[PDB]
């Protein structure tokens, strides 16, 4: 029973995080293999408006950087940027390198943040990708460079490095190829949040998990067909649906299809009324499919 | 900014994780030093019926225990029972064990919960007491054993012992000492969930979170005394409030008292009704005052 956003376990990851200090910055990196990643704003200037990156690398010294794993000091070989990242050849193999790839997330999509200070982990959670390539963090000073990532077994897959807040206190990254997600930049400048919208798919998904928790109370009598709730979606604040089907399992464990579900949307966002939804805005797009068939059944999606 | 129910780092914990089989069933155990503490029904009936505990240990063979870490079985010296738990004695010390202590949690308060399956990590969360000792947590079967702790300063807190879920969803554990929370049983017998109520003290801490993130929609135009809410909350579901101290520095900060936010508690009760507090169900009490404190300005108590 029970329906909880949380995150997968974070030992893994814990043993790759370090601290990069440089001038007036310090904030977090990441130790893979003999390479560590971090932001590069960590060799910008704290006072300008403005940072001039071409400038900060042109003029960059080596000794300059402050790195370390817990009390060890780790020794810069050289430096290369990509993107809004930094690559730090270091002396050191990280022993405790797990195997890894990395992914870029897509909107709608969930991963875990392991949200760093000073090099080491303060705590773990997880998030979902909105439409507006913003993610609802938890961060405060000093918390860049910290890492996103999903476990996939296995291998742990990074998708995520922690790069600045929006003015309305959301927050934004760079994939670890050092795209800066939804386009935002790199720069002390206080940016935007654009229009997002609920994701429709992790709403439905939502709604089963409540139908099996014996959360009921909201479920529509009525129906509507897919097309039909779509056009009321785009100008409703909610997504379109394309993923068909990734709801047989939980339309057919519940005898409840799709497009009741759709039916029930529509009516709570009216608002009510009475309250609960277990939770949880009563209507939240945090939870993906295959993390709630997940904490239903615990089975790979 | 932001706020998130999250959990601190899991690493020093998972090392701790074994499976423990007595014949035949199977659970998650807590491996310190040369101890392997874990659920007592793990001998018990294999679910039909009551278990007589006097009778199923009286019987009870050490070699009847199967206890893996991850890879290795450990080897069972022998067994004591402690209201609750059984503490094994093994072949081997813990060498990761961690420093560590036991401390009991009072209702409305927080702290993490491990979701072991298999005898290993697979989820971490945090959660809050509720008023009638149970957690709304998220397990499914295999999950008994699962430890909950708080990691102060290097030493884990362990305060939760995963034993089992009522009717209703709620979940039941014990303390590292072997106590029930709450009075429950250890018993696959039916077994009935105490009443419950929000505590104002965690909806207020949100509540100025809310505002320090500009969350201000919500906010009421007017006062109620503390007396006059309090009278109100015992008909309403909500504890009472007696200690106005620990919102000092959010009063403070946001210039808003908390007889404003009673009274906006009120009126959202009878709900709202359109969208979130800071992703949230308009009110939650899973947060304390130390929770908000801390992820707001990362420093403790």
């Amino acid at each position: 029973a029970g329906l909880r956003k949380m995150a997968q376990p974070s030992g893994v990851v814990e043993k790759c995080i370090v601290r990069v200090c440089y001038g007036n910055m310090a904030l977090n990196g990441l130790w893979l293999g003999d390479t560590v990643i971090c932001p590069r704003h960590v060799i910008a200037s704290s006072t300008t408006s403005t940072i001039d990156y071409d400038y900060a690398l042109s003029v960059l010294r080596l000794h300059n950087f402050s790195i370390s794993s817990g009390n060890v000091f780790l020794g810069v070989v050289g430096v290369t940027m990509r993107g809004a990242l930094l690559q730090i050849k270091v002396n050191q193999n990280n022993v405790h390198t797990p195997k890894y790839t990395y992914r870029t997330v897509r909107p709608g999509e969930s991963f875990n943040i392991l949200a760093c200070y000073d090099g080491s982990a303060a705590g773990v959670y997880g998030v979902n990708m909105r439409s507006n390539y913003t993610i609802r963090g938890s961060f405060i000073n000093g918390a860049c460079g910290s890492p996103g990532y999903n476990i996939n077994n296995g291998t742990v897959e990074f998708c995520y490095l922690h790069q600045l807040e929006l003015g309305s206190g959301c927050h934004v990254g760079s994939d670890l190829d050092g795209v800066m997600y939804g386009g935002y930049e790199d720069q002390p400048t206080l940016q935007v949040e654009g229009a997002s919208s609920l994701f429709t798919e992790n709403v439905l998904a939502f709604l089963y998990a409540a139908l099996i928790n014996g959360s009921t109370w909201w479920l529509s009598s009525s129906r509507i067909a897919v097309d039909r709730f779509n056009e009321w979606a785009v100008h409703n604040g909610m997504t379109t649906v394309v993923n068909t089907d990734c709801f047989s399992i939980l339309a057919a464990k519940t005898g409840v299809d799709v497009q009741r579900l759709l039916a029930s949307i529509q009516s709570l966002h009216k608002n009510f009324g009475g309250k609960q939804i277990l939770g949880y805005t009563s209507l939240t797009d945090e939870f993906t499919t295959g993390e709630v068939i997940r904490q239903m059944y615990g089975v790979n999606l």
